[PDB]
Order: structure tokens, then C-alpha cells, then sequence
DNA sequence: CTGGGTCAAAGTTCATC
DNA sequence: GATGAACTTTGACCCAG
């Protein structure tokens, strides 16, 4: 791979609604639209994502990946 | 491969294994004992045979067994809010 | 290449000592 | 405070097209 994830820093193989991203923000951002999920998330603090803390805060996780450019419209209702 | 309906054991004790937890199979016991140990850094004063019923009698021992049997400290993830 | 799905193995909770 | 049965989310890998 060349590709790192814009959301964590991740490795990444490709684009995923229309953002380089890794497996795991591929599937969370999948879920989160999918499930209407809004995330409350304690204390989001600094919202810093990185491989390693990118499970800390669910909200500050979802925030980047539209901050970064991820499309709603772009995941499927299947 | 590992599959959560068929029966395996754990590795460290014997008990009935939940899949492979950390690297190894193991049960629901072992699995939440190496990960409170691992995120805590707990000290085993305990310093003995690993078993079903005696797991809990020797710390120490049940820690040692994990690592022996191929537990990784590095599969142990950060705390999730 | 992109999408989606699967399900093992990561996560957490808490009744009961 | 520890344990561990039961519950929830993640993400590596497969694959349709
Ligand atoms: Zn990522
Ligand atoms: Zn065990």
C-alpha cells in the first residue's frame, strides 16, 4: 500500500465515499449513517484521532470523517 | 479457524474456550484477567498448577501461563468511553 | 477499482463474591 | 476490588460487479 487513512492514519487500499480511509473508518462511518447514530461520547475533549485512540471518542471519530469529506449520500441502504 | 459455536478449550486453565482471545484459545476467565492485568499493570505478589477450579488461587501463575502460552500484551486495546 | 457483508475477536457491563 | 457470563462494536478479509 501508498494510501494512508485521512480520518486516523491508518493504511489505506482506496477511497471510501469519497475519502482515503482505512477498513475500521470505512465500517464505523458505514454503521454510524446506516443506524442514524448520533454520539453523545462523554468527554470529547481535544477530538485528536489517531490508529491508536480512534475507538476513544465515537462523536470526535464521526466529526472528522465528514470534516474530511465523507458523503452520507454515498453509503448505500442496502 | 477459531468459530463461536464450536467447542475448543483454554490454553491456560482448561475451562470451556469463547474462541481465541490475545493469540491463544482461551475462556472468558483468562481473556478478562490478561486484559484488567495488561491495562492496569497490576503486580502479582502470588510468587503452581493453572486449572478450572485453582486459576484464582496463584496470580502470578495464571499471568505467566498467559505469556507461556502465547498471550500478546500488544492485542490488549485502549479503554473505550 | 468501488460498494457491501460477515463474524472472530476486539470492546464493555455488572451480579456476586 | 476481582471475577467472568453476557452483551456490543470493530475491522480484516471476501467478493460482486
Ligand atoms: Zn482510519
Ligand atoms: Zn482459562
Amino acid at each position: 500500500t501508498k494510501h494512508i487513512c485521512a480520518i486516523c492514519g491508518d493504511r489505506s487500499s482506496g477511497k471510501h465515499y469519497g475519502v482515503y480511509s482505512c477498513e475500521g473508518c470505512k465500517g464505523f462511518f458505514k454503521r454510524t449513517v446506516r443506524k442514524d447514530l448520533t454520539y453523545t461520547c462523554r468527554d470529547n475533549k481535544d477530538c485528536l484521532i489517531d490508529k491508536r485512540q480512534r475507538n476513544r471518542c465515537q462523536y470526535c471519530r464521526y466529526q472528522k470523517c465528514l470534516a474530511m469529506g465523507m458523503k452520507r449520500e454515498a453509503v448505500q441502504e442496502e
